[PDB]
């Protein structure tokens, strides 16, 4: 049951990119317009969101999508050089595709967590002493968060299914 | 009768999609930013719109209508990858659409209900006690709500007929 | 006559979704940001506004295209299907195109009228009593309206030389 | 010479609409958030803006260029009917094209004159008597009006050694 | 030596086209909104606006570069026109896009010199006496100004050469 | 193996294009309307920015893209009038390209560093003496200096293969 995986895997792959292209940006517009601290003193709010927020979740996204998205390219640029062998770029690319899904996993959960709270505090210069702030949309960014998650998920797992099919032997060689 | 059902769901398929494509992310522009509440604790606004619209009305539809038309695109690849049999996959395609449908007009209905109400009373922190809110542009709201709706049952309708028009004896094998 | 008729039927069809698509984003793009009331009270712009303008021209009018265009798509898959009798849908696809395009015209005489007027008085909670509210670019949107209702007049005239040239005895079988 | 003629009218119409529509956009864009009065009154903003400029010059010229394009698609869609006669349709098409192009060009200098003041006086209720409104880039504004002034003008006297190389016993049959 | 400067030219060309439609809109986005005068009269920003910056810079290259290319679109479409002689509209197309070309370089020297200083000093009415306004991103505009005189100057280069090598002899012919 | 170099010098490009005009012209977007000075000076916001800033990053690296490109450009061209000898203009162009890239990640690092500080010092006219001005989510453009200066430097190594590998006796003659 190999096709049937790489049906799937192609299925969740456009789902995943056309759900990011289409919602992502209108999500994370006004992240910092709308964030607002309880103070008076000026550069505090910038200061603060940039503690908060180091990354847009969207960037990480994007970046995960394209990179994600390289080993296709590259052998697909080595087939149509080769014509004006292919059996073993293959592996490789499967395993390099495997390696880049689990790592930027691991990356998202160890970055953001699974959730973002509606509340900060903030502590960094110019702000006295420790400060409240407080953040726009918070529940539409923890769902977004929690269904990239998921998607990534079923990716990685039909990632490994395809990879343990190839089997070790030919994985060694 | 199952020729003219299957033109006129996919007249309605393509409407909806022109429809949310359109005029769905204008709708729904300024929904915060017009969002005021009579207070003057800063951050109560933003807890408070969090709290009356966890999720955009437009974000749901997007959703909805890729995850709607996600089985038409396995059946699509499966039939590229099997060129270069088919007469049972389409049954499952069929009765996946049908419960993908139900289930998200069912969802859509015991999360928004039938109407968009003017005013908002939150209790949420920091606000103290409670406090009142005012919405932007309910009635437009409402209406799109409402037409979506209509929209999605007549969908369902059709779905039901050819699921039934395939019949109990050939789901079952 | 039917033919020079359809000629002309689909230029001024071409023309108002050029026009449309080309200006009305524009025009109506800051409708509420504009809109002022004479008050104090928070909340009152939303509920003002929400009150004088239930539904935008511009949404009306994209509505209003789609469904008109809906019958030449349903005729068109419809021939699509055929192939891998059409002159009989034919008439049904005239007298539907003629009833959606004369049902439209009088909804929107009914629900817009002929002008915008400058002013607008709102007697809507929580304004106080009565307060007086003043609209953004009402002579353009004036100019606007009549023009679209002129090219719907147009488009319903051809129509029904088209139908009466099929002539009623056809129509009835 | 009619060869020279056609192509430096084909010129001219693409440069007209390219030149409109990649700037007239942007020129136009702040017209009324940077309209200013010298007041306190709610609303004099708004109606001392809609008597200055009742109409924008962008969309004129939008419904100027659309409505002179209308009668080569009138030709265009006729000629591919008539396949799947044409020698007396193309000079009707030459006359009603001369006589949009020169009601047009009248229209225009009726409307706005030929400059653009940097003062406007506004005496318009709910101002209180009179009151001094300021304009936003008057001197673009002013350039822009003079160059389209100018290329309708080369249009116009291009249609017209058109239609006078047809001959007048022609166009009179 | 004739093939490498039609080739460098049509290099030169596409990078001035593509430089300016991908960053000038954004460079001078708020060119107006971040234009401040160091006062209290309503309409004094305006109207010093106006006076330090009749024409921006990006609408007079976006004129260049169609002015620039119109002999060329004159050329193909005679050249089509002529299929369903040539080599002597060859000569006046070159010459005319070499007058142009220089006329627009100075133009633009007259009218921009070579720097956009960080202050103005106004005295247009209504201001009161002399006032001091403030520009944005001066250095940015002053590095796109230079830039654009020299890829101008770069063109003007290569015109000459062609037409040189065409001949004075062809040229009087 | 060039080859493979090639293949990568491909993939990287057709990486760092993506990224960028992916996300860059996102990330910049209010890099002028969130940087605040503690002051109340007009005009002093405009200058420091201006110092801080002098050119930002995106533009420079669109630049930088289009630069880079521009050798492929000319040889694609020089190939196309070549039909309708190139074993030497390869040479040329590669030499051009290692040059170009080496140039401009030089002028990168002396112009950026590595790292935007999130506090700048100012004290240019019309700021009395000196003044302390905030930055904008100094954290994301710093990590996507770095980035962008990684993938240049990858591209410099591929390029200074490839032209090693043509060996000195080849570009010499
Ligand atoms: C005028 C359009 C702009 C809007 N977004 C930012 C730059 C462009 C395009 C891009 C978006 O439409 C988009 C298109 C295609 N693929 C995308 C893939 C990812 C993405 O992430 C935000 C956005 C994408
Ligand atoms: C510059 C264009 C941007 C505007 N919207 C957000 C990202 C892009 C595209 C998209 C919209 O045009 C759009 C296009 C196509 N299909 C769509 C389907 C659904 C949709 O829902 C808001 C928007 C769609
Ligand atoms: C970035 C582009 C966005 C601008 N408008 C809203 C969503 C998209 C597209 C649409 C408009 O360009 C448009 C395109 C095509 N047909 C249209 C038909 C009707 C229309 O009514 C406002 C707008 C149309
Ligand atoms: C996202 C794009 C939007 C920007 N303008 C308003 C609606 C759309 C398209 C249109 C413009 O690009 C445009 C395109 C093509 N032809 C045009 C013709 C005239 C025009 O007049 C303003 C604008 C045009
Ligand atoms: C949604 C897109 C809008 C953005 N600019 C204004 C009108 C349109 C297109 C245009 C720009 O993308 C553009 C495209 C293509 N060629 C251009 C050439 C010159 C240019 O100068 C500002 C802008 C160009
Ligand atoms: C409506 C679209 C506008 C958005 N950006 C500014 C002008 C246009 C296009 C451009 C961007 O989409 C874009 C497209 C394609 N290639 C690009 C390459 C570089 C880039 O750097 C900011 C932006 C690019």
């Amino acid at each position: 049951s190999t096709m049937i995986g790489r049906i799937l895997l192609t299925v969740v792959v456009i789902f995943r990119i056309l759900i990011v292209a289409i919602v992502g940006e209108t999500v994370y517009d006004d992240e910092q317009t709308m964030f607002v601290c309880n103070t008076l003193q000026p550069g505090c709010n910038q200061a603060c969101y940039d503690r908060a927020f180091p990354i847009s979740h969207i960037r990480y996204w994007v970046f995960q999508i394209i990179m994600v998205c390289t080993p296709s390219l590259c052998f697909i640029t080595y087939s149509v050089h080769q014509s004006a062998g292919i059996s073993r770029f293959y592996i490789i690319q499967v395993v390099f595709r495997n390696a880049l899904e689990i790592g930027f996993l691991v990356g998202q959960y160890f970055l953001y967590g699974f959730s973002v709270p509606g509340l900060y505090e903030c502590n960094r210069y110019p702000c006295i002493k420790e400060v409240e702030c407080y953040v726009s949309r918070p529940t539409e960014k923890t769902v977004f968060l929690v269904f990239m998650f998921a998607v990534s998920g079923i990716c990685v797992v039909l990632n490994l299914a395809e990879l343990n099919h190839l089997g070790w032997r030919k994985i060694k060689l």
